[PDB]
């Protein structure tokens, strides 16, 4: 279920750590030292590394640096297994960006809780890079605070104000609201009082909007089976109370800074989506770039200057068509007459598909009168000749109802010029169909 | 960490089964008919459904179909949890779109399998579709999933026990193209070729079915696909351990025919459905008509443009004109700075043109380091001024460069023309906007020069 790949000097350890792993379905791969290790994961992509800490030559703190550095290997968890039990060291650990630093012996039940949460979030950064292989820091950003024990939540907030913005809040009801707005990072209070830590959590997740917002726990460290709950209900990462104030800085910016990058990944993938002016299927401009040039057009009619008239375009019984023939023959009946369109109006007009089934033809200086005319001659147009797909099929006859509008001067808006012409598509199919319908203010 | 509806016509079941599952922490809502939980799912979009089957009034069947026949609710999971144990209805019930189908009284164990085993999965498909309902709303994706099905369909059967694989094979037969494969080191190879999914039997004798499960889901290239597992019934823990390793779903040993047709199907469609996804965030990230870098139409499209245009001014009608601009000593800056800097100088530069000039313009990337502007229903002193207004532009300001930490000058030379009677073409005012060019790059540069058409004497 995932390719994990365990790095530790003493062979005793790697082949007790890798039975554990294959015993419980995982690919396992192995290293001694630690440039054997940097190649293994270079070539081999693993999905999580397991990495002792001493070992002699090159250390577990700087393999685990130079995995970050990489932008190759940066995304892949690291988890530091050692012997060490300093704070010191620790925190050396995390600093150097490892998501989770264990003391051996470890806890088998703990790991596997682990391992399993890293796989379930690697999942949606996963297919994230895969979409934009078809085509960053962990400062500041606000982070909010979801304690009732007042002077903990103080400390918390005193040591993140350094370098981030964080927010108390203990009322867990407004803390649903506040984590709806512009949040990087919830720090939950999973010993509180007043309320479940947890179950607050749960919610969060539960809900569409927040359901990618980090979570960091704070959690009773003799509990096992209270911190493995809060692993499986979503959480991105459990601290320890009493709460280490270089642990939680050096947690709080690991987690703000992967957040950020699948942010930057949904980001990019919004911008290229942004740049793409055509629809697929018919060639034609797209919604998006139409209404953006129709609400230059309209405004600079408002201002005084060239009126802008707009048909709107709804194909008569188009389900019919697609259940009776399929859709692939639906296809091609709107690729056809997207052509008789862009063929039978000016160059200076601009047509669009503007849903499943609808056009839209924008008219630069035209009054409704000449819209009418235009409308008229499109309409007898696909009623006129048959469709080049209807030859061979003796059921097909392809007709149109447009509603026709133009902007009323200042105080017109796109939105009420294009909701005009769908009064005019409502009366065109009340009164039989195949027939045009203009609308005034 | 989940949403789920529970439907049932008793109070008693749903108190019940609602208190299991927020006492594992989802959050549960109910519903005590069909037509409220119609309306339910359409408005609160859950995660997953939980759908008693007898009810008064319409049925848990008759929802079922009506909210796969719903755009809105289509991907949604249905779990049927019924009192009834007859093969005929379960097998109505797996037809008619459910993703499982649990006789009353539920297993507590098997049934958090199944829903955290359904919410693991959602997870991608949902992300998928969250970018393409955006992308839907803002106005650039369409399409119609409506024609997805789950017929056709090669289906890799990875069994050790011959005559069971024949009888699944024989059954697939007349709906799919199936496809036997009984060394497990072969299996890997072939569900790596166009697999639309993989039958294993999990009870095998000669390999272990969910380590080979696993194998897939561990490998990147496969994780995806679709896999069934055909196991014992009267064992639980292999069961719930093949849910937790990633099996989509699971088939009780002995195999009926009719729940593996339903079954099958549902698993293909699904798949398809993802594919389905994929494909139009890719396929709409294409570039048909416009530049990659600056965003603005590209040269092919201009000129289809300007021909029509033009025309229509030949034959007396509205006068077109053409900007030709040319960004001056844009080689020494790419030599300088380089290549990745001299993009970022286009960059910006487009998206300063493309704001100084109204929509119903049509500004493109005309060649390397040049670019158009075509003006429609313009003569030649309007332009003139049009294109004196975008040269003091660039000039007045410089440009931000490196990571917004260094700042650069740019100047463009500009060539301006128009339409001039009824022999005129593109080409004509294409290469009277160049002489314009050149000239304005000998007077020292940073200039606008327009030229008008001449007839000669006789
Ligand atoms: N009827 C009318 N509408 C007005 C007038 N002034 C502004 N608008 C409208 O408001 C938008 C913004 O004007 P801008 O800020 O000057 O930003 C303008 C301006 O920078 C430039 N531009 C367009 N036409 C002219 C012009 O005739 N003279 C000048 N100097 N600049 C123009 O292009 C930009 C965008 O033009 P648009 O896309 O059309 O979008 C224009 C236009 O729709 C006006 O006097 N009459
Ligand atoms: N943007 C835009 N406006 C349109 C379109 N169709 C008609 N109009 C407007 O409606 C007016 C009258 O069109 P008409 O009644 O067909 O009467 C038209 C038509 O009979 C003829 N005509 C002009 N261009 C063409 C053409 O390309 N093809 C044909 N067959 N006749 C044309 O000249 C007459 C007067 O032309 P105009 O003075 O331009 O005045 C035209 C024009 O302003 C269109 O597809 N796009
Ligand atoms: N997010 C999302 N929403 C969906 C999807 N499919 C349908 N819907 C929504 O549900 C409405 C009806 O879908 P339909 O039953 O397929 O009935 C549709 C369909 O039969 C047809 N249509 C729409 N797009 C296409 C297309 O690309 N090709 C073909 N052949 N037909 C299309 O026109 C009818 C009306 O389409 P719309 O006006 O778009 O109105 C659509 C749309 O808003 C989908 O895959 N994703
Ligand atoms: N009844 C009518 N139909 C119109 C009108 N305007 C546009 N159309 C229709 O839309 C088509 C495209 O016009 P175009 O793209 O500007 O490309 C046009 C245009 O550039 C030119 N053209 C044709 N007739 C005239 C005309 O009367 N005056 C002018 N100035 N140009 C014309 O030839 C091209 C093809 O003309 P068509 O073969 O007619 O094909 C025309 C015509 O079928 C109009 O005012 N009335
Ligand atoms: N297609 C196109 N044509 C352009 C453009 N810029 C100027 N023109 C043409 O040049 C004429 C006068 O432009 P002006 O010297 O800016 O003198 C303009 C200008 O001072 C002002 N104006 C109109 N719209 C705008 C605007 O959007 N922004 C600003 N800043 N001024 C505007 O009103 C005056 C009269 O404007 P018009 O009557 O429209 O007459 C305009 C228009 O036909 C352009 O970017 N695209
Ligand atoms: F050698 Be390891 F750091 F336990
Ligand atoms: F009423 Be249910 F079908 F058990
Ligand atoms: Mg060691
Ligand atoms: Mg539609
Ligand atoms: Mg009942």
């Amino acid at each position: 279920s995932a390719r994990i790949l365990v790095v530790d000097d003493i062979e005793a350890n790697v082949r007790l750590l890798e039975a554990k792993l294959t015993a419980e379905y995982y690919e396992v791969s192995t290293a001694m030292d630690g440039p054997t290790a940097l190649a293994m994961a270079a070539r081999d992509l693993p999905d999580i590394i397991l990495l002792d800490v001493m070992m002699p030559g090159m250390d577990g703190f700087t393999v685990c640096r130079k995995l970050k550095d990489d932008p190759t290997t940066r995304h892949i968890p690291v988890v530091l297994i050692t012997a060490l039990d300093g704070r010191g060291d620790r925190i050396q650990g995390l600093e150097s960006g490892a998501s989770d630093f264990l003391t051996k012996p470890i806890d088998d039940v703990m790991l596997f809780a682990r391992v399993r949460s890293l796989t379930r979030f690697k999942l949606v950064i996963d297919e994230l890079r895969q979409r934009e292989a078809s085509g960053l820091d962990g400062l500041g950003g606000r982070v909010l605070i979801v304690d009732d024990n007042e002077r903990q939540a103080q400390r918390v907030a005193a040591e993140l104000g350094v370098e981030h913005r964080p927010v108390i809040e203990s009322d867990p009801e407004k803390a649903k609201i506040s984590a709806g707005g512009p949040v990087d990072l919830v720090i939950v209070n999973a010993a509180a009082k007043n309320f479940d830590g947890l179950r607050f959590t749960a919610a969060l997740r539960s809900e569409e909007r927040t359901r990618q917002l980090p979570v960091l726990a704070m959690v009773d460290p003799d509990d096992r089976g209270r911190m493995v709950k809060a692993l499986e209900i979503g959480v991105n990462d459990i601290l320890s109370r009493p709460i280490d104030p270089q642990e939680l800085s050096a947690r709080v910016k690991t987690q703000i800074q992967r957040k950020r990058y699948t942010d930057y990944l949904r980001n990019n993938l919004d911008h290229s989506l942004e740049l793409a002016v055509t629809d697929q299927l018919t060639g034609l401009h797209n919604r998006r770039y139409m209404t953006g040039q129709l609400d230059s057009l309209v405004k600079r009619a408002t201002l005084g200057g060239d009126p802008v008239s707009a048909l709107l375009i709804d194909i008569d019984f188009f389900k019919k068509i697609n259940d009776t023939f399929g859709h692939d023959i639906g296809d091609e009946v709107l690729r056809e007459f997207a052509l008789r369109l862009a063929s039978n109006v000016r160059a200076i007009d601009l047509p669009c598909r503007y849903g499943g089934e609808e056009f839209v033809v924008i008219m630069p200086d035209t009054a409704l009168a000449d819209a009418l005319r235009i409308a008229e001659r499109i309409r007898m147009h696909v009623s006129g000749s048959p469709f080049t797909v209807a030859h061979g099929r003796e059921m097909l006859n392809v007709t149109i109802s447009i509603g026709v509008s133009a902007t009323a001067g200042e105080g017109d808006t796109p939105e009420a010029l294009l909701k005009r012409a769908d009064e005019g598509v409502y009366q065109a199919k009340a009164s039989g169909r195949n027939a045009v319908v203009g609308k005034a203010a």
